[PDB]
């Protein structure tokens, strides 16, 4: 299964190391951005389903699910939202200019809290506060399952997915956490971050935890 | 306290008797539109509060509250959302052309479900399925409390509010129910309608009920 490679729009590349190369204190904000994005994609499929009810049948349950994979130093965040086709992944996650990218960077220079990233419509890129590599695994009703992958350099890849679990519909954000941000694999830390910043979310937030039988 | 009178945009007046003069079966949909509008106004104040936290201090609790007043044949639906100033009430609730009004009426003629009214951005006017008169009582952080009132004719009034309970911030939709839609004053009916159409709402929905002490 052959990967295709794409270049990021210049300012997005600039943003990603303005982010991956911050001191910044309040790195936990990366999870509120993901949950907020997940909730929007779930909004979209629900809104779409108003006039096309069958769109929901590929995955009738509407949820956000967080799954630590400590052996792999990975945190996953799944939603059963609208998903992205191959062309959406390429268009929406890097090739096309985002309206607020340059404005956000300008605001950051002037002293804005990184927390405002969401208000500039580029909150997706905050994942690079905690992760040096990411896969977005996504299944839209309108396409096959694909994997988009980035290590914050100037190119990303998109590959037809023949290696991951089948998602009915929606997206898995798969974060390869930095060796110093491994706290985010912990059940108590996750819970704490969710209650602080994601209080008004209309969908269940599920946490998957593994325990030894004693 | 002197009322001012305003004329509705022509097509809105047309819509209001296309609605108040329907047979239509599924009139319960009027409550999902109100809850959806309440949730949006709560979204707006929360979104606004991201960069102006003090906006929330006029009413720190974020809620939708439904209160039957059977003696008056009234149903109220309150939210602690962003509210509307006098100028917003005049602009947003009747004087200015809404993008979907004529399109909705055209779709209705072709056989669309009245339920689609929300998708055309004119869902507010569905209240006239069950009510022959309405007051919108509203308090924005940016203005005094005002009352907008309509009986579905071609004019509405706006009055400085010196007669209703003070709301900290937000809106009371006060419906004067038709003599044949009094079922909507009933605790069990309300509950049933809410669970069917308002399952993914991020705010608590509170129901106020009066019971005799036995
Ligand atoms: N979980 C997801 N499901 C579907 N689409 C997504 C998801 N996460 C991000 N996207 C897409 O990426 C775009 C960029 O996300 P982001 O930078 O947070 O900006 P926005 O404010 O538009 O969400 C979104 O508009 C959306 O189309
Ligand atoms: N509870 C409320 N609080 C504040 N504003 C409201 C409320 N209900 C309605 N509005 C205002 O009236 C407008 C018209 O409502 P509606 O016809 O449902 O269309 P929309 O799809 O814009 O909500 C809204 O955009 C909003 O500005």
């Amino acid at each position: 299964m052959a990967s295709e490679t794409f270049e990021f729009q210049a300012e997005i590349t600039q943003l990603m190391s303005l982010i991956i190369n911050t001191v910044y204190s309040n790195k936990e904000i990366f999870l509120r951005e993901i949950v907020s994005n997940a909730s929007d994609a779930l909004d979209k499929i629900r809104y779409k389903s108003l006039s096309d009810p069958k769109q929901l049948e590929t995955e009738p349950d509407l949820f956000i699910r967080i799954t630590p994979k400590p052996e792999q130093k990975v945190l996953e965040i799944r939603d059963s939202g609208i998903g992205m086709t191959k062309a959406e992944l390429i268009n929406n996650l890097g090739t096309i200019a985002k309206s607020g990218t340059k404005a956000f960077m300008e605001a950051l220079s002037a002293g804005a809290d990184v927390s405002m990233i969401g208000q500039f419509g580029v909150g997706f890129y905050s994942l690079f506060l905690v992760a040096d590599r990411v896969q977005v695994i996504s299944k839209s009703n309108d396409d096959e399952q694909y994997i988009w992958e980035s290590n914050a350099g100037g190119s990303f890849t998109v590959t037809l997915d023949e290696v991951n679990e089948r998602i009915g519909r929606g997206t898995i954000l798969r974060l390869f956490l930095k060796d110093d941000q491994l706290e985010y694999l912990e059940e108590k830390r996750i819970k704490e971050v969710i209650k602080r910043h994601s209080e008004f979310v209309a969908y269940p937030i599920q946490l998957v935890v593994t325990k030894e039988v004693e």
